[PDB]
């Protein structure tokens, strides 16, 4: 059959598993924990429909002589069950089991990419456990993946046909990109890229178990692009006004479209690099504005993957500090019974990741920091996440007060 190229991130992520091939940091995992009541052989159907329909969980990434490439396969898998209620702490085993099948590397040619699994925690509590690796998932795909099992559950538990997937098939996304890879689009993009990070030496950074760092808040004063507008202006004053550098460069992950209607499980967004300057009594109205303008004189070139770019300069880092404002993903109901979905891992970090996540029709935001142990302590970065939110909080009363005027915290 036919084989497609991978990607320059998924050919990173090859090179970095065979060079570390014992770190499990590769892996994400996320778990579901559903209060009601779960029979597996309904679920285990669901699963079955669900892989198939997101294809990307059947991609077997061979090596050959003539390049590393991927295919669409028949990969063997299992969904164990297990049951945890007479025993003293049932949580604690059950968590230790996720936790030993996540820690456990995972072999890119022959092995499995995947892992799905059901645990008795209580009599009416069973969670979900899934595991992928960084090569074929996101956190968005999960989430998407677990949104379709639990419909597909629901569907297949009342007797009913479960509706035909609103999902695109990740043979889609390789064709578009095995087209634009000889695309003069391509080309050009490179070209603007290249000529756009021309006098970009080392960015601004504030590096000195992933640290995780979350703080709820409620600032009193929209779309949420004005938010992520905002909070990137925020985020770069701040770095700014803490690092001494004025050319300040963050992380802006996109959506890129290339034709798509559909959502393709899989399908990772494109980190962009966004160049601030910050002049001598600029505020965060000028600050936002020049940013928009970079978003939008960048977004025209928004395919041109980001590794590309990176080691097509001289591979350490483009940027330091990447921003996600996202609103929380809906909670999942299977077959009537609610769930919470619980993230057990990512691994691969951004030194650190700024992010901001909304929900509709409130005031309550939630700022989450997720950084590199070797670049931060959990008192440098707590105390970072103090010392920004309260600097972003006299932004936001006072969109025309200069950036260097505005006091700092401890």
């Amino acid at each position: 059959s036919t084989t497609y190229a991978l990607s320059a991130a998924q050919t990173e992520i090859w090179l970095a598993q065979q060079l570390y091939p014992d770190s499990p940091v590769y892996n994400i995992a996320q778990y579901t924990v559903i209060e009601g009541v779960i029979e597996p052989a309904v679920f285990e159907a669901a699963l079955r429909q669900v892989i198939d329909e997101a294809d990307t969980l059947r991609l077997q990434f061979i090596d050959s002589d003539d390049g590393l490439r991927q295919r669409i396969g028949t990969p063997a898998w299992s969904m164990p069950v297990l049951d945890l209620t007479a025993q003293a702490d049932p949580q604690a085993a059950a968590q230790a089991w996720m936790r030993a099948d996540y820690q456990q590397p995972v072999n890119l040619t022959q092995g499995p990419l995947f892992c799905y699994a059901l645990l008795k925690v209580a009599p009416a509590q069973w969670m979900w456990y899934q595991r992928y690796h960084v090569i074929m998932m996101d956190g968005y795909g999960a989430y998407l993946i677990a949104q379709r099992v639990a419909y597909v559950y629901s569907a297949l538990c009342e007797g009913t046909t479960p509706a035909e997937c609103d999902f695109g098939s990740i043979l889609q996304l390789l064709e578009s990109d095995a087209q634009y890879q000889i695309s003069a689009q391509r080309a050009q993009d490179e070209a603007y890229w290249l000529k756009h990070c021309a006098n970009w030496s080392e960015p601004a950074t504030l590096a000195s178990q992933r640290l995780r760092q979350t703080t709820y808040l409620a600032i009193q004063a929209p779309d949420a692009r004005r938010l992520a507008q905002f909070m990137t202006a925020a985020m770069a004053a701040y770095l700014y006004r803490f690092t001494g550098e004025q050319d300040v460069v963050l992380g802006l992950p996109v959506k890129v479209r290339f034709g798509a209607d559909r959502h393709i499980p899989g399908m990772k967004s494109n980190t962009l690099p966004l160049r601030l300057t910050m002049r001598p009594g600029m505020n965060l109205s000028s600050l936002m504005q020049q940013a928009a303008q970079e978003m939008q004189s960048g977004l025209r070139h928004q395919r041109y993957p980001s590794e590309a770019l990176r080691r097509q300069l001289g591979m350490q880092r483009l940027f330091g500090t990447t921003v996600n404002v996202m609103p929380f993903d809906l909670d999942l109901s299977f077959g009537g019974y609610s769930a919470t979905n619980h993230n057990l891992l990512n691994g691969p970090a951004e030194d650190l990741m700024l992010g901001v996540y909304w929900t509709p029709g409130s005031h309550q935001l939630r700022i989450d920091f997720d950084a590199n142990p070797a670049c931060y302590t959990p008192e440098g970065l707590g105390a970072h996440q103090r010392r920004f939110i309260r600097f972003m909080q006299v932004l936001a009363a006072d969109a025309t007060q200069p950036i260097d005027s505005i006091d700092l915290l401890d």
